[PDB]
């Protein structure tokens, strides 16, 4: 691989070599008495500040230097603009990748073959706002001349994910739209217990999906359309409750769907960058195409921020950097994104599909496979719950986690006069200094003394209340949680994510392992059917067919 | 520490260290023909089976023979009985580890401070049988005296997250019972955004905490308390809405709790394995005392089955050893659990809190500290929705990631005919099974060829498009996912922790960490009052504190 060769990278896997002891968070906070200022980020978007505090890192002065050294080496601003410019970097597909155009509120050009994108991408938008708006009021009516109360995405994966956890996230923004209702999977449970809740009256689907393909999505929307026909009985009703997601019109009409109900969207648009795109009508039917445009106006600062700010100073820049600090140096397989915040539920999840989809590569961008650590394992949920639980294993396990803190300032609700964001904020803050600086032998035995405790079981219990600390943390405090301010975290990871690519030299943007999945399921699918054995795959395959087929129909 | 020093476990390491290269699943299953009969457990619980399906594991006939020794020369089975017959193997706290108490169907006595249980655990659950039976009926008037339409538990941690993902996997049994509601986080949104839809006049509040202390669940309960006196107005009808689920009677009372409205439990009944005591009374309440009987009988033969069994036929007893073997030896920091059930989407969460929890430790039972790798990083998102999304990085990735995929034969909406749960069932076997095998160099062109490619562009996209495969899965499959299955399933997980941490020579009932967490807010939480800037703690600390204060009257 081109990065084990790279001089940069060598330099710094010498230096991590030679000065790892001496890397101590304790010991350098009282050395360098502005070491906040020295290693953090204030960025003012105008809709918000974020402060990117790294300063709780295991990183000085020069491990910085050689790390933004390594960005140049590897030729990171060179990639970028090769993306924001319409370029095909996406090689192995043949596309270009530009979600940083869905989302270009100055509408300047962006070139595909020598077309603007731009006239095409605002176009989609006037028909999502035109519809979301109709929706929203009650011009668009069912079958029975009855008001949208409920609004139902059908699709998986990146036609999924991201319109969930933002409607999820800007839930206190959605007061006179529609419910949101995000059907997945291809287990009937998912499907069946939703439309057991919906009035086909009231009710409008969208078929979100890229290729309109897709096995798990096109089950789920025959299900749907066969259940609200089942009551309505005319075919004509269908252009009235259900709508289309796709890049391919041919297969959108051939399942029944209305020409002038589809929203379309492009190639170069990947499932998990495509929230912004037509894949958000659920997003701005939920919260409206006013919060919507805020979301990705928020996201368009961010990818304004990362392609203008120097790279010491570059925010998606410097967190990337970080990542490939403990990714290929200190050996860390994982990274924890824990937001305290209960909107932001399914925000670790998402970066789950988002980063590890992207990253989890081993092949180059010559075709050689690397030999250094790719993209990380990314987990995480919810603070204050997780201090509860695996918070246990981050701060007394064997294992280094690098986990990013992330907290609004303001909240949406501030109950009982802001006394449990004062709470969830202390915590947010005392976590991630016990983490850094833990407790002594010495300063454990001091506190089992004073409680009350004999020599002989004492001396017993001190090395089990014992925290060893020296664990780092990203603190991201932003002033509060609007779409503008979502949409800006986000596109903050999206570029993170690229940048980390560009270094491992591997392409961000493929997905050959989701695509294997796709075509998998075909081959053991009419095995199944009958009570006939099953022989012609290997002997555990074989062994769990005929164990499905024998307890079909079992009673229990 | 006392496992590196151990024979069997230099015995191990010694074959690994030799023989890795030679441990390869496409080589193995056609060189043994009965490799499934070889490495599978059938197991009949009367109630349904359980085929644990091991085969795709990187093991041979030797490998388990020596992690059999291994489980002998740690002493697993002794130290199982000393935890069944109700000995203080949390040495730590000086505790009983009794959740296996709470669920012992067959009432035989277990013993501690030479006084039977037994009789104290039947007298809550007899209790719990009553409440439920008046509750869900309509015995149980509000203060205006209505029947309860709302259940809401007042927990965070192990007062929550048991229930919470039991109640949701087995959501298809909670007719004719009341709603459920889970407030866990400090965070005035979940609590907020609750108390928004449920009506004062038919909502029971329960307020789920051990020590009855916590500062999340405690601050919660008195906004709850608050709200509800908001409209009954009479102190007196507390005794109508309010139940408590702990430990201590004293801080029950204080709150203006009834104490008849108090559901006991001990110390020994840790947080991470109190869903089975009187913290799974909501469960009790949606799906029926019946249904809730069948969980803890479902944990019982479980129980039975760790205890009786023969080491290398036991169930969590394997899973546990096969663990061993990817931490200890090939490295692993990670372990999926992936349930292809949409009812079980919380199972990993559940697992991420019970296993990080228990295992995330560095120091042994005698006070030195590990030489070696303890617990995991446990996460998990259901099937199939993960195909489409973090796969990526298992089938592509550059790191290892032992997979454990569940799935019942039966599902409880067989809707098209059984379709849905067809190609469920499908993707379960295609996915072990390709993670297994994986896709040659000539396998991948071969297929590009019959679709049409012409040879410049077919060899830049080979290596892509190419499969390493020798990924491990252990495929779990059940009949169906019932009050009883379930139970059974937990159980079986909780032991294999169990053993694990006998293995690794540490305390896996302990929680300093999570103790720790409980007291860090107390210095910070002053120190955010007012405007004045803050210099008593580190310079991150500080800067982050004087960030929040600068933020806190901006205007978004
Ligand atoms: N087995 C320990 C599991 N983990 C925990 O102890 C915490 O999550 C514990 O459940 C919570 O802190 C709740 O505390 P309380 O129940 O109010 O005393
Ligand atoms: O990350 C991805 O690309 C996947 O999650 C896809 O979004 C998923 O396969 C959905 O299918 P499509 O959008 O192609 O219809």
């Amino acid at each position: 691989a081109a990065l084990t060769r790279d001089p940069q990278f060598q330099k710094l896997q010498q230096w991590y070599r030679e000065h790892r002891s001496e890397l101590n968070l304790r010991r350098l906070f009282d050395a360098n008495k502005d070491r906040f200022n020295h290693f953090s980020l204030t960025l003012n978007t105008n809709h918000g500040h974020i402060l990117v505090d790294y300063s709780k890192n295991l990183v000085t002065e020069d491990v910085m230097r050689m790390l933004v050294d390594l960005a140049k080496s590897r030729g990171v601003e060179a990639a970028r603009e090769r993306m924001f410019n319409g370029e095909k970097i996406n090689y192995t597909e043949g596309r270009a990748v530009l979600h940083v155009a869905l989302r270009n509120r100055s509408n300047t050009p962006i070139l595909v073959d020598g077309k603007d994108v731009m006239p095409e991408v605002n176009k989609v938008l006037d028909k999502m706002k035109s519809f979301c708006q109709r929706v929203r009021s009650g011009d668009w009516k069912g079958y029975t001349g009855k008001t949208i109360t409920d609004v139902i995405n059908i699709g998986i994966g990146g036609s999924d994910l991201g319109p969930l956890m933002v409607t999820e996230a800007l839930k206190p923004y959605s007061s006179g739209g529609p419910r949101v209702w995000y059907v997945s999977n291809i287990d009937g449970t998912h499907i069946a217990k939703t439309l057991a809740q919906l009035n086909p009256e009231s009710s409008l689907f969208i078929i979100a999906s890229k290729t309109f393909t897709t096995q798990e999505t096109i089950t789920n929307a025959e299900t749907a359309k066969e259940w609200f026909l089942q009551a309505a009985k005319d075919p004509s009703a269908v252009a009235k409750h259900f709508v289309a997601l796709s890049t391919n019109t041919t297969k959108v009409k051939e399942f029944g769907i209305d020409p002038q109900n589809m929203f379309e969207f492009w190639d170069w648009v990947g499932g998990r960058y495509s929230l912004w795109s037509a894949i958000g009508l659920s997003i701005a039917l939920h919260v409206g195409f006013d919060n919507f445009e805020q979301l990705l106006s928020g996201a368009h600062w961010m990818d304004q921020h990362f392609r203008t700010t120097p790279l010491e100073k570059n925010a998606p820049v410097l967190l990337a950097l970080l990542g490939i600090w403990y990714i290929n140096c200190f050996g860390c397989e994982t990274h924890a994104m824990l937001p305290y915040d209960q909107y932001l539920h399914r925000f670790a999840a998402y970066f789950q599909q988002g980063d590890m989809e992207s990253n989890g590569k081993y092949i180059t961008k010559s075709g050689t496979r690397v030999d250094h650590q790719t993209g990380p394992i990314v987990w995480g949920e919810p603070g204050t719950n997780g201090q509860h639980a695996f918070y246990q294993l981050i701060h007394q396990g064997t294992k280094m986690i690098p986990c990013d803190f992330l907290i609004p300032v303001q909240t949406q609700h501030p109950i009982r006069k802001g006394l449990h964001h004062k709470i969830l904020l202390a915590n947010f803050l005392a976590q991630t200094e016990a983490l850094m600086r833990g407790k002594s032998t010495e300063e454990a035995r001091k506190e089992l003394q004073a409680a009350g405790k004999s020599p002989e079981d004492l001396e017993r219990l001190l090395p089990h209340k014992v925290f060893e600390g020296n664990r780092p943390t990203n603190s991201i405090v932003f002033t509060k949680l609007t779409p503008f301010m979502l949409g800006a975290l986000v596109a903050m990871y999206e570029h993170k994510i690229f940048v980390q690519g560009i270094i491992w030299d591997i392409n961000s943007f493929d997905q050959w392992g989701v695509e294997l999945g796709k075509q998998l399921a075909k081959k053991i699918e009419p095995e199944l059917d009958g009570s006939a054995q099953v022989t012609s795959h290997d002997a555990s395959t074989n062994g769990l067919i005929n164990f499905i087929k024998q307890q079909r129909e079992a009673r229990v």
